[PDB]
This record gives C-alpha cells, sequence and structure tokens, in this order.
C-alpha cells in the first residue's frame, strides 16, 4: 500500500505537468522541432511563430531580456496551475486545512519549479514554448545585467541534479515532498504536516531503495538539493525584486506578485 501511495503520486505526476523527462529528453536528443533561440535573429524568428499576437502588438520594440523576462513569467505561472493540481492529488493533502494549502504551494512552488526546470535543461539550453523552443545558455548568458543572472544559477543546480540520473517516478516524489514541508512561515497545523510529510518521503526512501540500489547515499543527497533548492529561490526572489523595482516594462503578473509577497 505504499506502493499504492507511489503510484499515485506518479500517475498525478504524468497527469498535471504537460512536459516530463521522458518526453523531454526525446526533444532534446533531436515533426515541429524545438525552434533554437541563440541570438536576436532567432529569438525575433521564434516569437513571430509561437506568440504572433505579441508581435503584432509591438513586442519586438522591447529589449531582448523583456521579452525573455515575461516568456519567463507566463511559464511560472502555468507551471504553479499545473503543481497546485499536482498538490491537490497528493494523498492527504486536500485534506488539509485550507489556508495550510496556500502557505504550503505559495513557499514551495519555486522550489519545484527549479526541480522540474532540470528535465527541460541540458548542458547547451532549455526547452520552452511547451517544446517548440530551445534558447540556449549562452545566449541566456550573453543577456545584459540582471537579466544575464536569471537563469545560470538553474543551470548550474540542474547539471548536478541531473547527474543523478533521476527518472519521473523518483522526481514526482521529489516534488511531493518539496510541497509537503512542516517547516514553512505560518503553518496553522504543523503536526499533520510533519505527518504527511514523514510518510512521503518514507516512501521515497523505500523507492530509490528499490529504483537506484547502486547510489549508496542518494537519499542523503535528495535532502541536500532539497536545501539548496530553498537557496536557490530565496536568491532567486532577491533578483526578481531587483527586477520588478528596477527594470521598467519588467512588470510582475499578479498571481506571481502574490508569491513572491511576504515570502522571503
Ligand atoms: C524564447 C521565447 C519564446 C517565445 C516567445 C518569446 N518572447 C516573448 C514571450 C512572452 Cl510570453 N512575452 C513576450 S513580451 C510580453 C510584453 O512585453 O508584454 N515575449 C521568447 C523570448
Ligand atoms: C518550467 C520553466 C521553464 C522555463 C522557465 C520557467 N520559469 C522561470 C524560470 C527561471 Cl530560472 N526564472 C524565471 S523568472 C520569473 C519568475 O520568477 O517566475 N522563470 C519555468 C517555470
Amino acid at each position: 500500500d505504499l506502493k499504492s501511495l507511489a503510484k499515485r503520486i506518479y500517475e498525478a505526476y504524468l497527469k498535471n505537468f504537460n512536459m516530463n523527462k521522458v518526453k523531454a529528453r526525446v526533444i532534446l536528443s533531436g515533426n515541429n522541432p524545438p525552434f533554437v533561440i541563440h541570438d536576436m535573429e532567432t529569438l525575433c524568428m521564434a516569437e513571430k511563430t509561437l506568440v504572433a499576437k505579441l508581435v503584432a502588438n509591438g513586442i519586438q520594440n522591447k529589449e531582448a531580456e523583456v521579452r525573455i523576462f515575461h516568456c519567463c513569467q507566463c511559464t511560472s505561472v502555468e507551471t504553479v496551475t499545473e503543481l497546485t493540481e499536482f498538490a491537490k492529488a497528493i494523498p492527504g493533502f486536500a485534506n488539509l486545512d485550507l489556508n495550510d494549502q496556500v502557505t504550503l504551494l505559495k513557499y514551495g512552488v519555486y522550489e519545484a519549479i527549479f526541480a522540474m526546470l532540470s528535465s527541460v535543461m541540458n548542458k547547451d539550453g532549455m526547452l520552452v514554448a511547451y517544446g517548440n523552443g530551445f534558447i540556449t545558455r549562452e545566449f541566456l548568458k550573453s543577456l545584459r545585467k540582471p537579466f544575464c543572472d536569471i537563469m545560470e544559477p538553474k543551470f548550474d543546480f540542474a547539471m548536478k541534479f541531473n547527474a543523478l540520473e533521476l527518472d519521473d517516478s523518483d522526481i514526482s516524489l521529489f516534488v511531493a515532498a518539496i510541497i509537503c514541508c512542516g517547516d514553512r512561515p505560518g503553518l496553522l497545523n504543523v503536526g499533520h504536516i510533519e505527518k504527511m510529510q514523514e510518510g512521503i518521503v518514507h516512501v521515497l526512501r523505500l523507492h530509490l531503495q528499490s529504483n537506484h540500489p547502486d547510489d549508496i547515499f542518494l537519499f542523503p543527497k535528495l535532502l541536500q538539493k532539497m536545501a539548496d533548492l530553498r537557496q536557490l529561490v530565496t536568491e532567486h526572489a532577491q533578483l526578481v525584486q531587483i527586477i520588478k523595482k528596477t527594470e521598467s516594462d519588467a512588470a510582475l503578473h499578479p498571481l506571481l506578485q502574490e508569491i513572491y509577497r511576504d515570502m522571503y
């Protein structure tokens, strides 16, 4: 029945995220292949195909950094939506207080985002636009400050995360564990969430034992990546606040505004 819990989480994962690791690595290996975005010329081409209403609105008059930022925001909104439904399908979660649900998701969504973002990254770039764009690490490094600092720390995390060779069945449990975290600020009923977390991590521990018998400390490694992600998000939010207050035209979508409000 612990395999029940694992298979349920995994199936809710396969069902709620449009992009999964199996699908992503196919696209990242080589009908409707991804348009490679590596300079301004290819960015403009890709935009004319994938966001024609925006181009018609004149977005290509804006700095490339602003369009990339708003592309990033749009993807974050979509993934928050998917993560919210995934969480809703985690055994015990929807039994939690409605206030604590919002708290767990508020603090957890970006840790889960950057964990799953590794699935669509390789050492040269990341998939965007539902698999129909591949924007290169170097083009993103090439942007003006502060925008060139957005993505490279996520690439750094992802290269070491992907070195662990986790599959979607591992990742789904990792993300569940990320979300069911008993030490978030603001939690009403911490004891239930800890009992929920304990149950998820126990399943994760058993699953890694079965699925990766060759990596002796993989479970402790993953706990450390959880700490690494929380520090990554803290730093990300500070760079995002710098851009919000400093960069005109880089306004914050309201769903994301509310996530960052009173976070760190
Ligand atoms: C890599 C990629 C793929 C598809 C489109 C775009 N450009 C975008 C994407 C989005 Cl969601 N938004 C914008 S500009 C938004 C605005 O200035 O109101 N520009 C980019 C930068
Ligand atoms: C799944 C995926 C792929 C590519 C980009 C994004 N969203 C990101 C990623 C990164 Cl490293 N940075 C941002 S800045 C805007 C925000 O804080 O949502 N947004 C996401 C969530």
